[PDB]
């Protein structure tokens, strides 16, 4: 996981915004940003950034924390280790991170809308 990784691909971006309540002309400026993503993981303890501004999380495999978003939504959870995804269930949110062959895959789920990211190791 730890690495440096750039925002080459993405999958619905345009319907998970909508759903999270953003404004489209928010959605059309914010489409256009390239999303770096650094990552420095010892043992089970996470540091997670990402810049284009800078928004940085610290958590720990099995110990709740609060994760925020870019925009600066916080929400409490607990981070698991399944299959070699970190994942994040919430009330109504399925999320999981992934290296798969030096790429940061990220999905995300709310109602039947899965959101994907993937992102270039630099």
């Amino acid at each position: 996981f730890t690495g440096k990784f750039e925002m080459e691909s993405e999958k619905n971006y345009d319907e998970f915004m909508k759903l999270l309540g953003i404004s489209s002309d928010v959605i059309e400026k914010a489409r256009n940003f390239k999303i770096v993503t650094e990552v420095q993981q010892d043992g089970q303890d996470f540091t997670w950034s990402q810049h284009y501004h800078t928004m940085t999380n610290k958590f720990t495999v099995g110990k709740e924390s609060n994760i925020q978003t870019m925009g600066g939504k916080t929400f409490k959870a607990t981070v698991q280790m399944e299959g070699g995804k970190l994942v994040v269930n919430f009330p109504n949110y399925h999320q999981t991170s992934e290296i798969v062959g030096d790429k940061l895959v990220e999905v995300s789920t709310i109602g039947g809308v899965t959101y994907e990211r993937v992102s270039k190791r630099l």
